């Protein structure tokens, strides 16, 4: 198994969305990717022992207790075997996920994802056990299970046999050639690899320029790209 | 009746149990605050194998989603939306990056129809004809728009009245025991003074934001009371 993922969450059954459907589901079946869950609720001491507890200094909500989390993590570590396991906390405070970050995480042999809820986990747990913190975007969600599934989905795509340049994609077209008085660009219907690849490159450069110009400030444009972009802008 | 109507067009309707059965979104459905419907384009297919994807024009790898199944599912969902002003969103990597400002805009809507593509994407003419807005959840590639659609619903649901102001990272959280493996909870929290704990939390929130996401402070104007606490934090740190 290329990659081994352990998810630490109080809602293990939410993760059926990725284990039972899509490319992630396929990866589990193909033996390419191992996906396990570790509910911290079961690593408490008794039954009156809640996974969470009230926050110090008052305030609303609950905070996740260090001990259950430590139990779930130690267990997942053990199950990972001799694999080099990176521990990620899914957090709004984390480094924004980008395809570059996904490529970095894809190089890992084992990943242990911590998905906490709205009133978060105890700081000492993070300080002691977490390696990296990641956010999926600058918007507020009510927990880290959807961001954990987003991370697992993005990474799985890069696993060999499961299936970018800093540019948006070109438009896609499929049958019929004419639909509701709209025709597929002739270059795609009638054209050689060099026409199509230059057209695709120009549409990709053009759409990026139009919608996400910031992705161009970071990137340096080639001779062909600058020409194809100028040509696109002037032929709008 | 309900505050928000949401129709999702996806080939995996059963992936949406993650939001219909859990958290605040699950609650909103039960509270009648939010309606959640799915529309599988696979039901709007002719053949006995239910194919929603066709080959891409101009060659290339992968498959593209056929206009007709999508059109069927969208027409059906637009009917079910009734007389509600329905905004049609395509969940796409090419779309407008979702941010809390975006979420607030999207929360003002009475009805939302979300298109969750699969494969290499959907036909451009479908987008041109039927889609109102395109949204992305981040600069990374996923294999479908389902997770992005659930992220969008969750973020938006949080803003629905009765489902539950800053724009900065959270302060640290601490819970029992007061001491764990030679690490103690900051005295200020253990103390119990209302005003003191409040100022400490605000300062830690301002401080952590400054340290990790300074950009969130540039397109932000801090009050005098926060301007002092942040300066105090900066100079009182190793
Ligand atoms: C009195 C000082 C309080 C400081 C105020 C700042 C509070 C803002 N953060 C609260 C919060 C913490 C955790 C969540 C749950 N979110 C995630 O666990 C999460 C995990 S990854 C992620 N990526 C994008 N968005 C996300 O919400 C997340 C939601 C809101
Ligand atoms: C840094 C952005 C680069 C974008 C260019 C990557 C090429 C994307 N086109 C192919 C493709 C289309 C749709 C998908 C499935 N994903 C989504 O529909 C999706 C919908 S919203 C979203 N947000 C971030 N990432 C995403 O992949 C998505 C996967 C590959």
């Amino acid at each position: 198994s290329m990659l081994w993922v352990g998810v630490v969450s109080i809602f293990p059954e939410m993760f059926r969305a990725i284990s039972d459907y899509g490319i992630t589901s396929r990866a589990v079946k193909q033996g390419l990717l191992t996906l396990t869950c570790w509910n911290p609720r079961v690593y408490t001491e008794d039954r009156h022992q809640t996974v969470d507890d009230r926050p110090f200094g008052g305030g609303p909500g609950m905070v996740m207790k260090i001990k259950p989390l430590e139990g779930a993590l130690a267990d997942a570590r053990q199950a990972a075997g001799g694999r080099k396991a990176k521990v990620i906390y899914l957090s709004p405070q984390g480094r924004q996920l980008t395809q570059a970050g996904v490529r970095e995480l894809a190089e890992e042999e084992a990943l242990i994802l911590i998905a906490g809820r709205y009133e978060g986990i105890d700081e000492r747990f993070i300080e002691e056990h977490v390696d990296e913190e990641w956010s999926i975007g600058d918007y507020v969600l009510s927990g880290g299970e959807l961001p954990a599934m987003v991370l697992v989905d993005a990474v799985t795509r890069l696993l060999p046999g499961a299936l970018t340049d800093g540019l948006l994609d070109c438009p896609h077209y499929t049958r019929p050639e004419v639909y509701a008085d709209k025709r597929v660009p002739e270059v795609l219907l009638s054209g050689n690899h060099e026409h199509i690849r230059r057209w695709r490159l120009q549409q990709a450069l053009g759409r990026t320029w139009e919608r996400r110009a910031d992705l161009l400030d970071s990137r340096s444009l080639s001779g062909e790209e600058q020409k194809l972009l100028a040509e696109y802008i002037r032929q709008r």
